[PDB]
């Protein structure tokens, strides 16, 4: 429940890679579809995320993801430390499946799924919860 | 100062296109580097943004950006309406210039610049302000 904790993983769909970030306290996510499951992709993603949110620690279900020099450079620069129960990859995958017919590209469907999950209330939505948590923590 | 208002534009650097989003009330931004300045890129960006934040209206300095069918589809689905003094593209560009030497790719420098701007206090930072504004508006 610490507010600066995020979880990062890659799932595979349609021979494509989806990078999924979860803010643990709230259940909010960001995701992107990447061409390849490399360290460079992760590092860049981390950079984007850190600029957006106050990211203090990151946990992953695959430790080897975080061994690249590039990833380390990103965590060093942005001041992120590594951390050593979702499972929203299933839920996200579920939502992607429902809307997949709607879009040509997998990435579009993924973004649609992110939108639905973050928005849905079950009574704040995750999108509401993350702002509430972060703002409160600020003062 | 309405909390759901965002501003979207493209600047050019190094023969590359940067899409920049500003949350007007706070000065917070998100940016991406895109290959080409197309409607499809914008639509996809909008989707990502809308999932992340509560986006009610979007203004741009180039109205023709928003004429593509693809963009319209994105605004329709996410419930965004069009809206008809930054100028942070200069400031962002300024920051990109300072750090450009640090990275090989322009995109990395851009993300670095986003991070610096959102973080900097001058006394909340923009990153703080956007959460404060959105959370407050929620209750
Ligand atoms: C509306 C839309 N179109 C395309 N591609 C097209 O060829 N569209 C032409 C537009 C002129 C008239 C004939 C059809 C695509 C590719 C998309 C989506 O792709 C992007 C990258 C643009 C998001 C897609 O993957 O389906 C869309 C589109 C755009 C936004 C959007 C949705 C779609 C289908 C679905 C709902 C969420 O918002
Ligand atoms: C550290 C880093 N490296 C590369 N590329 C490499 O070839 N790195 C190898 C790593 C093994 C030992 C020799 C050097 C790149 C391209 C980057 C940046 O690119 C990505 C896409 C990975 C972000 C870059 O554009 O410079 C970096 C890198 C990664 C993170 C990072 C920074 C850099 C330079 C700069 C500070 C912010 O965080």
């Amino acid at each position: 429940c610490s507010p600066g904790i995020w979880q990062l993983d890659c799932t595979h769909l349609e021979g494509k890679v989806i990078l999924v970030a979860v803010h643990v306290a709230s259940g909010y996510i960001e995701a992107e579809v990447i061409p390849a499951e490399t360290g460079q992709e992760t590092a860049y993603f981390l950079l984007k995320l850190a600029g957006r949110w106050p990211v203090k620690t990151v946990h992953t279900d695959n430790g080897s993801n975080f061994t690249s020099t590039t990833v380390k450079a990103a965590c060093w620069w942005a001041g992120i430390k590594q951390e050593f129960i979702e499972s929203m990859n299933k839920e996200l995958k579920k939502i992607i499946g429902q809307v997949r017919d709607q879009a040509e590209h997998l990435k579009t469907a993924v973004q649609m799924a992110v939108f639905i999950h973050n928005k849905k209330r079950k009574g704040y939505s995750a999108g509401e919860r993350i702002v509430d948590i972060i703002a409160t923590d600020i003062q």
